[PDB]
């Protein structure tokens, strides 16, 4: 099972946010820690992506592009899995030192987005997603958002994305024909549901970056760069998700 061997081998370990839990749960402290966690997780997402089967087949400029458009969906999907496995999904397990309860959901002023993230987390339980399904679904999320004008070499991207869809298909077929088809429908519907959630968070973090000097929220360098250079291409419609349905 070469493909799943690789996905297990490269899956990132635990990342802490560095949050001071003795602080009061203020809007500023909570988002400053979420932003630091994003910066820390971005390092791991880059190293993970570059180690995926076939990823180096992409043009080098397309490699950075797909990471810089897919990161929010990748990290929210992984956080949903962490939450499902660690607290059976009624708190958001952003990190071992940054677990959101309903109070922090409210204080962060992103309660409705947290509710949608919690619903995504719960789907791992409702659908009884296996670790292998999770790993292959998360890899596919890296290949699920691109510029409407295409990448520098779109042909190799389309081929790579095709191959990851095939791997998802194999994972479903190894498990068990009408059940295979039902499962693939369920998993592709689940994958589609990540992008609307990521879009809402992209809108929220963009607005927060613009007003960050007035609400006392710190943005690390890579986050500030990606959210001002790449995220607005998503929000203005220059970069769009690839949906199954
Ligand atoms: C990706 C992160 C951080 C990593 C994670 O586990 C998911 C979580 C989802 C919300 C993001 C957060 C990074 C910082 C953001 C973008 C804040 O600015 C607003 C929403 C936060």
């Amino acid at each position: 099972p070469i493909f799943l061997n690789v996905l297990e081998a490269i899956e990132p370990g635990v990342v802490c946010a560095g949050h001071d839990n003795n602080q009061p749960d203020s809007f500023a402290a909570l988002h400053s820690s979420l932003n630091e966690l994003g910066e820390r997780q971005l390092v791991h997402v880059v190293k993970w992506a570059k180690a995926l089967p076939g990823f180096r087949n992409l043009h080098v400029d397309d490699q950075m592009a797909v990471i810089q458009y897919s990161w929010m969906g990748l990290m929210v999907f992984a956080m949903g899995w962490r939450s499902f496995t660690n607290v059976n999904s009624r708190m958001l397990y952003f990190a071992p030192d940054l677990v959101f309860n309903e109070y922090r959901m409210h204080k962060s002023r992103m309660y409705s987005q947290c509710v949608r993230m919690r619903h995504l987390s719960q789907e791992f339980g409702w659908l009884q997603i296996t670790p292998q399904e999770f790993l292959c679904m998360k890899a596919l999320l890296l290949f699920s958002i691109i510029p409407v004008d295409g990448l520098k070499n779109q042909k190799f991207f389309d081929e790579l994305r095709m191959n990851y869809i095939k791997e998802l298909d194999r994972i479903i077929a190894c498990k068990r024909p009408t059940s295979c088809s039902r499962r693939f429908y369920q998993l592709t519907k689940l994958l589609d549901s990540v992008q609307p959630i990521a879009r809402e968070l992209y809108q929220f973090t963009f607005d927060l970056l613009i007003k960050s000097h007035m609400v006392s929220v710190d943005f690390p360098e890579m986050m500030a760069e990606i959210i001002s250079v790449q995220v607005p291409k998503i929000l203005s419609g220059k970069v769009k998700p690839i949906y199954f349905h």
